[PDB]
């Protein structure tokens, strides 16, 4: 099938472990510290992953950073969603960090994780494929609606290149549903809504100062 | 062209006047009171408008209310956006209520109205048509991602019926861009983001208790 889709598949990062500290008593602070540490390490590999997207590295460094600063949490959440598709009412943040309802309550994340489970529910019914997941991650990056873009036309071109890949993939692989590509695009509003909820929640955790956060995570959290 | 699109065009409500009180001194409270009063009256006609959407009135009353309670601010904002397309850095809330940057600052709405102007900017470059505007309003209603839906499959069917209308319209009217329907769908994340910003802002105005609000507006603002 589509070459961009195949390329994004081989660019997919390896799995990352959460490694919650086994000497630390379980608590909301422990769970939040674990999740923010995991996100920081995922962000490093997301930056390297974006360089494989056709045309992304030819944008200015400022535009690359603007797209990443608007899309980072959407990309993180799409990953948790995809890893959770074969599970029931549980979120696979990592193979060693699967959160059920009790753990979400203990971490103060019941509302956020329920929103992520709503994304999981919809993608389960659509039978989301890995090919579609990686293409939607790239589209979410290109379509992230930063207020600070310098080269608006180049970013629109990147959007068009990735949208074309999704449409070509669906036309060849899903002839039984001529509207499947658009159904995939119609899942992006809930992803944007859930990501905004997560950014706001963890910005407030940052303000309270009880959960340590690393530099790259803090950089994304403090972006305008 | 497409019959659903033609039907939505003839169902389009008449213009509504803001009628700011000419005896009241200008202030943030006056501007916010005017906008919330306008929104309340627009909501009444939005409820009547939704009954013309094929299949909407056959949903349960609870599902109709769930969709409206999730989408109401998206529908309101799409209207302001469309009315503003021929203007520059101004928002046409009504023919008698056009807000420029100074007025937005005075009302405490600079950040919200700048986000709405970002929607305007993108639709200007795409040359958004009235046919596309009314279809996107209906899609935003059907695709509003309420947590409380009873008949998930019927709501998905409504989404599919309206998505098909958009795709059929674009296939017939815009053969020069075979991806235009998907470009239209890719504007929905920013609409969802901007609507959430507006709901949160006016929920906080409600809490502060200095701006009177009418029953229907308050009902939507207080929905879960
Ligand atoms: C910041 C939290 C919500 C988070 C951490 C890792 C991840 O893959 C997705 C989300
Ligand atoms: C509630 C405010 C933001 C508002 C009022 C009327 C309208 O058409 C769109 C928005």
């Amino acid at each position: 099938y589509n070459k961009i889709v195949s390329h994004l598949l081989v660019a997919e990062p390896e799995k990352i472990y959460a490694m919650p500290d086994p000497t630390v008593p379980d608590s909301d602070i422990k769970a939040l510290t674990t999740l923010c540490d995991l996100a920081d390490r995922e962000l490093v590999v997301i930056i390297g992953w974006a360089k494989h997207i056709p045309g992304f590295s030819t944008l200015s460094l400022a535009d690359q950073m603007s797209l990443l600063q608007s899309a980072w949490m959407e990309i993180l959440i799409l990953g948790v969603v995809y890893r959770s598709l074969s599970f029931e009412d549980e979120l696979v943040y990592a193979d060693d960090y699967i959160m059920d309802e009790d753990q979400s309550k203990l971490a103060g994340l019941l509302d956020l994780n329920n929103a992520i489970l709503q994304l999981v529910k919809k993608y389960k019914s659509m039978k989301l494929e890995k090919e579609e997941f990686v293409t939607l991650k790239a589209i979410a990056l290109a379509n992230s609606d930063s207020m600070h873009i310098e080269d608006v036309e180049a970013v629109q071109k990147l959007q068009d290149v990735l949208h074309e890949a999704l449409q070509d993939y669906e036309a060849g692989q899903h002839m039984e549903d001529p509207r499947r590509a658009g159904k995939m695009l119609m899942t992006l509003p809930l992803l944007r809504q859930t990501s905004t909820k997560a950014v706001q929640h963890f910005y407030n955790i940052k303000l309270e100062g009880k959960v340590p956060m690393h530099k790259l995570f803090l950089e994304m959290l403090e972006a305008k």
